[PDB]
């Protein structure tokens, strides 16, 4: 437990869909998968403490698909906790376009385990970069049969937004007066954010008199709402600008 | 009350796993809200999702990889049999390592029949991952069908581009009026959607002209697979050189 | 061939999977990708398809995905171990998981006519959307089936945008002559997993002009996926007294 402290366990968080090559029964199935997987030991319905298949032999094999893409840094393998049964090696292959798979280590085995409950964790050679990961059992003893956990690094999603073109209008009103001087053009953005954005907010075109051969001009968002916020054109000192544009980039976290 | 939001599991966009499954067919295949069966043969189970083992420690977890923010759960009983939950608690979690839970684990109110939804607003809605039902009381049996409303979700992708460069001395540096210099630019990876650019300035060397700069960059024919960089000065300036970066989104 | 290059969506366990309704335990969706084939010398195991439990023209298998997809085709086939299959149906879909619509406004596509042979349907138009539903509208024997979608492959990205990275004013690039710079490490909020790629432009600038030119310019350096060095700078005779800068910082896959 404390070798993959601060991992996200995907199958604990129902964090990927699991598809299985075949299943014993409806009670035997990638339902029953998740490492520590534990059912009721007094009524016998309920099935089997593992994804177990029905056709045993070297073809079969349990698949994790995220649509996200994670860097995988260790697989769990465990067995079935109420039977005798355990996977003791597998092959590992995993996609990143989900077009083109890989074996990890050429489809050299990986150590399984040699009882029904203690977990054998297996830390790849390097983290795997992947959508879809398949455990490929290769020998077994008693059955095809086992739990399991996948750990990943966390995941960050941005949301991003683009607009284009906010501009002071032509010979605007910065183009008089002295001392600090601004134009507010408010900004909606094209939907709500979920959370707040922080906004970049830059030049794309710059029509401006210099003061004593000096530039001064400068662009900002003031207000960011997640709804939008006001793109303050400004210059100072005696300088007189005809009109600046900006392009804005708004991007909120998780 | 829930017009405009995201049914989750109608809509298929989570995992579910549970605790424990009565048997094969009384399974989270069977806890959409409103799910009905063929009650004119048993085979195919329960009008729920049921438990096998009946105590406090029971639960049922969906999980989506793209952030969410629930506004509302709703419960159901079981609709073939007088099995309900009548309490629960909720627990969530956003990155998938810690968990909290909903005001502190105090229950919530849950269903008093079969059929009869009850919804429950979160007091302040929920940003999160994965979200669990563990239900603390029941009727009959722990046996439910359920749904979660979120807000809709927008997806973007995004590509930089760094460096977009007029070269040396370009054909802006000499000259009167309006002119352009065109950079064609093909995106690293083709977008499945239209996008919109942002395309800014990194590096300018211009000469003023009576005092003024004038300066310009500007995508044009943006489609999937890129656009045309448009550098461009006007009146009599002369500008030596113009670089650009662009950022490129596409939603949906 | 005529699916090279696109995801198969069941088969790479990227979408999750409700049906209306199913037969018993042994014939659900567990056992609805396309050339699924089961333990035929043991019943238990049940069907090659998924199979229904109600038979009429109200039943469904939804695919949703999270991350919206560009469907190129759907490909249909019986069940592998009994004479049952789907003869036609219609293909309902969701972008934004609110409002669904009808390929075709609802109107039949073309099913099999056996077990095995799949049938691929390519969209008149590319489907856009999260989920995706075949609800079948006529079959041999039982609403019985398998299944997959064809996606063009997806590409995701993260981005992280930092605001107002200053010189300071009356900076070093303030004085002297030549190639000057002044440099300001920048570290992102949290780390990409992969090399990010970073724009980094102008939203504020003050400068002195040297016979008439202006010359400005900033660029990252030294990106890893912690942060940057933003280095601005400026050349010959030119004496710039600050510059300000946003960066936007995407990592892809
Ligand atoms: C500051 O304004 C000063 C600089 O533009 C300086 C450039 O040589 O010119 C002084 O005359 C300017 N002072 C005034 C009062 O106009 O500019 C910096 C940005 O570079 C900050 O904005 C300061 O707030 C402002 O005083
Ligand atoms: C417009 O061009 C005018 C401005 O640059 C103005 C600044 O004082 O100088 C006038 O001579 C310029 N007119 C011409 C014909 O060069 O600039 C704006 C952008 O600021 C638009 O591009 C207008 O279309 C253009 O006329
Ligand atoms: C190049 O520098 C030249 C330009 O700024 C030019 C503008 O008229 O004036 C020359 O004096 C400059 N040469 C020197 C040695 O300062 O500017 C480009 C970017 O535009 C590059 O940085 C070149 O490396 C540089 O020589
Ligand atoms: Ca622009
Ligand atoms: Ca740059
Ligand atoms: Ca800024």
């Amino acid at each position: 437990a404390m070798s993959t402290q601060g991992l996200v366990q995907l199958l604990a968080n129902a964090q990927c869909h699991l598809r299985t090559s075949t299943n014993y029964n409806g009670v035997h199935t990638q339902f029953n998968s998740a490492l520590n997987y534990k059912n009721n030991g007094t009524n016998t319905i309920d099935g089997s403490e593992a994804w177990c298949s029905s056709i045993v032999d070297t073809n079969q094999y349990i698949v994790a698909g995220c649509e996200v893409p994670r860097t995988f840094m260790c697989v769990a393998l465990q067995g079935r906790g109420d039977a005798d049964q355990w996977v003791t090696s597998y092959k590992i292959r995993y996609s990143l376009d989900n077009v083109s798979w890989f074996e990890y280590r050429n489809g050299a085995a990986v150590t399984g385990v040699t009882d029904r409950n203690t977990v054998v964790n297996h830390f790849f050679d390097t983290p795997i970069r992947a959508r879809s990961i398949a455990i490929h059992p290769l020998t077994w003893n008693g059955h095809i049969s086992l739990r399991c956990e996948f750990y990943t690094q966390p995941v960050q999603s941005s949301v991003t937004q683009v607009g284009a073109d906010i501009y002071t209008g032509d010979n605007c009103a910065l183009n008089t007066g002295s001392g600090k001087r601004e134009v507010v053009v408010p900004v909606k953005f094209q939907f709500e954010f979920a959370t707040l954005p922080k906004v970049a907010l830059n030049f794309d075109q710059i029509d401006c008199t210099d003061a004593t051969n000096q530039t001064r001009i400068g662009v900002q968002p003031r207000n960011i709402t997640t709804k939008g916020f006001d793109c303050v054109f400004y210059t100072w000192n005696e300088n007189k600008v005809y009109s600046l544009r900006a392009d804005y980039i708004a991007t909120a976290l998780e």
